[PDB]
């Protein structure tokens, strides 16, 4: 019955970039192929007065020799005709880090609380999504109470992506 095709996802209605802005802490995560940002991850929003957006990102990260490092990674973000979808441009601020332009959905968010985020790098012939990664981020580290957990499960579900995040582990790494 429900759709998996990403053109039908739904998205964060009116979405505002400024209740946006602050520190987002990833509490979960489905991660994408390759690599990726291991742990320990925060974001920073901003916005300037144009109405832009960009971002700054932490987390440890494990190279593929097995460093444990700490990435510091830069994010800027260009508005589409929906105001909840943005195509991201991001670095590292050293050179060894990945750099890439990925599509940035808002699914949903109570901007107060938590949010879920997601990215399709690639679409399969059928309009699913074949390589994908999605964020659910906590405003405080402590989490979110049993209710907004049960709209969380909910939009995961509908993003066909329930059961396929692992908790995020918090530890002052970076
Ligand atoms: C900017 C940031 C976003 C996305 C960041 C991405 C998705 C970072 C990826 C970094 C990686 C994947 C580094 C890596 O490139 N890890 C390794 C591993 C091993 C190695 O040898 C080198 C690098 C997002 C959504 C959080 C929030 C908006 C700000």
């Amino acid at each position: 019955e429900r759709d998996c095709r990403v053109s039908s996802f739904r998205v964060k209605e009116n979405f505002d970039k400024a209740r946006f802005a602050g520190t987002w802490y990833a509490m979960a995560k489905k991660d994408p192929e390759g690599l990726f940002l291991q742990d320990n991850i925060v974001a920073e929003f901003s916005v300037d007065e144009n109405g832009h957006m960009s971002a700054t990102a932490k987390g440890r990260v494990r190279l593929l020799n097995n460093w444990d490092v700490c990435a510091d990674m830069v994010g800027t973000f260009t508005d589409t005709e929906d105001p909840a979808k943005f195509k991201m441009k991001y670095w590292g601020v050293a050179s060894f880090l990945q750099k890439g332009n990925d599509d940035h959905w808002i699914i949903d968010t109570d901007y107060e609380t938590f949010a879920v985020q997601y990215s399709c790098r690639l679409l399969n012939l059928d309009g699913t999504c074949a390589d994908s990664y999605s964020f659910v981020f906590a405003r405080d580290p402590s989490g979110f109470s049993p209710e907004v957990q049960k709209i969380v499960r909910q939009r995961q579900e509908e993003l066909c992506l329930a059961r396929q995040y692992r908790l995020i582990p918090h530890n002052g790494y970076c």
